[PDB]
């Protein structure tokens, strides 16, 4: 409504997801998370995704994060734009 957009891919045994999604836990922030466990789906995911547009730098890892349809990225991105998002409560 009000409230934030949030898309985050992510996948099993990847220490840098779980960190991502505590990030909006504990910030209180809800989002819509989907798993992809098998490496060849994620594979074409990457594929399809960057050929898509919707993605500002071509991805080939997860977390993926977007809010509000804005590619926004991994935790590295995360981290860099808590102000921007924090901001936008």
């Amino acid at each position: 409504s009000n409230a934030m957009k949030v898309k985050i891919y992510t996948r099993n045994g990847c220490p840098y997801c779980v960190w991502a999604k505590q990030w909006f836990e504990e910030n209180n922030i809800a989002f819509d998370e989907t798993i992809i466990d098998d490496y060849a789906q994620r594979s074409k995911f990457y594929d399809e995704m960057n050929q898509s547009g919707k993605v500002i730098f071509p991805i080939s890892t997860v977390p993926q994060i977007f809010i509000d349809d804005e590619h926004i990225g991994g935790f590295t991105e995360l981290k860099a734009n808590a102000d921007k998002i924090l901001n936008k409560k």
